[PDB]
């Protein structure tokens, strides 16, 4: 009730009553907002409303001070004063872009724009308010009800008549009616319970909405220039194999932050466990958004640092399985590997925070509030795929407005910069080194002569509206009868009917670019799908085609994308 302005930090008892954060307003802020929006609703200890009985008028530039009581033009007393005049609201302790934040609906391109290159503040205020509105918007669709269970792997829902039918992929995660979270995909569905009960008929699933927390921390704390490395003690013992990191991370002990791109198969996970082993006393927390890109740090740390300091946080409601090999949820151990949503209140000598291009401003943010450490570290790669943006439908997002790093990292450039491709057949590494990393990503594989590209449209259907492409399919089929080293392959689409589509027809494990993020396979079978902007977007193309050690075969749609790939080509 006593707060600060989001905008100046005045004090005030003023809050606008219409945003949907409700946020704390000075009175030259306050008018501002109120003359320049719809927003006419001030609040303070008592409402800025018509005190006069059955009086309907709540529009503070209507309204005016009747003594110490407030009326509208049609009820003031003879002495009252305008609430609203001389470019300030009354208030005790007597901004475009906060209005257009404060008002958005978070559809367009250019609202999240806005909330990355706003001041400090700004940012916070439009993260908030954009995750209160991505929550709010979940109540608005349709209860899917058990109609039938077929097996443990399939069954048929009845859907709300009147409400519309969320898509249906492991990207929206249902809550079952109390029976855990539960997921689908394509009338036979298949049911994907995180906790495992017997399918039961009638019972209906709603979507998990949580509750969105106030931020206080910033996105990025104020940077820091030290002349020594602070609060760090480095080794001389520093194995051969982390010697190419030593004068990084040197850098990263003489900054309060720094930022790392790491390209596909740079080393990064590689860089984030080495940096422990160069300050071998500091106590890391290795932090990601998904429990994947946590458990792919996991994974490096059990081979270079002590199984006994290591823990792995998971979360009392355990969604999905993951890593298994560390003492879990031992806040207090040398190295704690977590997810945001999970971290507990803690401090750390040095935080790494990885897959850096999926963190949101709100993530960054809990990020700061949840964790105080000396050194701050985000490794990540804004040419590779940002978090989904639900309410986004109109305009293509960028790479410099997914968050407040990737913004840094696309202006300034990154503190450091891994420049050498280890994973990646040459083709692969000088495709999207000119695509996405202005030439400056090297190839250290050799051209594995196993890339290829073949420039088929097929037919386009549609299941609801992700796409299926059938005779990219058959020609991948056709592919695999005369090439089958490909059999080992992985099945690579950027839409997840065209994937579940190939694994009836082809057999092959199935994987959506999207989720093919941070893994790496021998082979690789792309099917671009459509011409779309989605599969023609150059983020998802990059990690499409850097998923492949060995072979890769790309069966395009777009004219554009196709002969960018440094591959050889195929006929039928
Ligand atoms: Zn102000
Ligand atoms: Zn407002
Ligand atoms: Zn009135």
């Amino acid at each position: 009730a006593v707060g600060a302005c989001v905008l100046c930090n005045s004090q005030t008892s003023l809050r606008c009553g219409a945003c949907i954060r409700r946020p704390f307003l000075c009175c030259k802020c306050c008018y501002d907002h109120v003359i320049s929006t719809s927003h006419k609703l001030v609040l303070s200890v008592n409402p800025y409303v018509c005190n006069a009985p059955g009086c309907d008028v709540t529009d503070v530039t209507q309204l005016y001070l009747g003594g110490m009581s407030y009326y509208c033009k049609s009820h003031k007393p003879p002495i009252s004063f305008p609430l609203c005049a001389n470019g300030q609201v009354f208030g005790l302790y007597k901004v475009t872009d906060f209005n257009a934040i404060a008002t958005c609906d978070w559809t367009n391109a250019g609202d999240y724009i806005l909330a990355n290159t706003c001041t400090e503040r700004l940012k916070l205020f439009a993260a908030e308010t954009l995750k209160a509105t991505e929550e709010t918007f979940k109540l608005s669709y349709g209860i899917a009800t058990v109609r039938e269970v077929l097996s443990d792997r399939e069954l048929h829902l009845s859907w709300e008549v009147g409400k519309p039918r969320p898509p249906l992929n492991r990207n929206y995660v249902f809550t079952g009616y109390q029976i855990g979270e539960y997921t689908f995909e394509k009338d036979a569905v298949v049911y994907r319970g995180t906790t495992t009960y017997k399918l039961n008929v009638g019972d209906y699933f709603v979507l998990t909405s949580h509750t969105v927390m106030p931020l206080s921390a910033p996105t990025l704390v104020p940077q820091e220039h030290y002349v020594r490395i602070t609060g760090l003690y480095p080794t001389l013992n520093i194995s051969d194999e982390f010697s190419s990191n030593v004068a990084n991370y040197q850098k990263v002990g003489m900054q309060k932050y720094s930022t790392l791109q790491g390209p596909p198969g740079t080393g990064k996970s590689h860089f984030a466990i080495g940096l422990a082993l160069y300050y071998p006393s500091a106590r890391i927390v290795y932090t990601a958004c998904s429990h994947a890109a946590v458990d792919a740090l996991c994974e490096k740390a059990l081979k270079y640092l002590p199984i006994d300091k290591c823990s792995r946080i998971i979360p009392a409601r355990a969604r999905v399985e993951c890593f298994d090999k560390f003492k879990v949820n031992s806040t207090l151990e040398q190295y704690v590997f977590c997810t945001v949503n999970a971290l507990p209140e803690t401090t750390a000598d040095i935080v790494v925070f990885d897959e850096i291009s999926m963190a949101t401003n709100y993530d960054l943010s809990v990020v700061n509030a949840r964790l105080r450490a000396k050194h701050y570290v985000y490794i990540g790669d804004p040419a590779q795929l940002p978090a989904p943006r639900t309410l986004l439908t109109k305009g293509t997002l960028e790479p410099e407005y997914f968050n407040s790093v990737c913004r840094l990292m696309k202006t300034i450039g990154p503190d450091m910069f891994l420049g050498t491709c280890r994973r990646c057949p040459a083709e692969i590494v000088d495709t999207v080194s000119a695509l996405v990393y202005d030439n400056k990503l090297k190839a250290h594989k050799d051209k594995s002569a196993q890339c290829f590209k073949m420039f088929y449209k097929g037919v386009i259907t549609h299941d609801v509206s992700s796409a299926i492409n059938r005779p990219q399919i058959g020609v991948v089929r056709e592919f695999l009868t005369r090439n089958p080293a490909w059999r080992k392959a992985v099945f690579i689409s950027p839409y997840n009917s065209q994937n579940a589509v190939a694994s009836k027809i082809l057999g092959l494990p199935t994987q959506t670019v999207d989720s093919s993020q941070g893994s790496e396979y021998d082979y690789v079978i792309f099917t671009q799908t459509t011409e779309t902007a989605h599969s023609c977007n150059v983020n998802r193309f990059n990690v499409a085609i850097t998923r492949a050690k060995v072979g890769i075969l790309c069966i395009m749609s777009d004219r554009d994308l196709y002969d960018k790939l440094q591959f050889t080509s195929l006929e039928i």
